[PDB]
């Protein structure tokens, strides 16, 4: 026979946005990022972020508490390009970013002129 079930339950589909591209350069290599999913949780249901690297250079280990917060901070970053997807979702909804973070090297002087 033919048991197909269609599943008449389904989650939303929320807008998840980090910002834009971040770029840092050395000696500085702490960047923060903050997740934005709209529409905005009420003052009771509050969703969770879920940050990750899928994207990132043989030369960083990969090291990162994939911001159990909303705000995720990074450290001792090299030169490099790291992107992060904050994967954000609910009971009945689901949502996810991307935000791309390139490192320059430390360039010991100016560069224009």
């Amino acid at each position: 026979g033919s048991s197909g079930s269609s599943g008449p339950r389904t989650v939303k589909e929320l807008t998840v946005s980090a910002g834009d591209n971040l770029i840092i350069t050395l000696p500085d290599n702490e960047v923060e990022l903050k997740a934005f999913v709209a529409p905005a949780p009420p003052v009771e249901t509050t969703y969770n972020y879920e940050w990750n690297l899928i994207s990132h250079p043989t030369d960083y280990q990969g090291e990162i508490k994939q911001g159990h917060k909303q705000t995720l901070n990074l450290s001792q970053l090299s030169v490099g390009l790291y992107v992060f997807k904050v994967t954000v979702s609910s009971e009945n909804a689901f949502g996810e970013g991307f935000v791309n973070v390139t490192v320059k090297p430390a360039r010991s002087g100016p560069s224009s002129g």
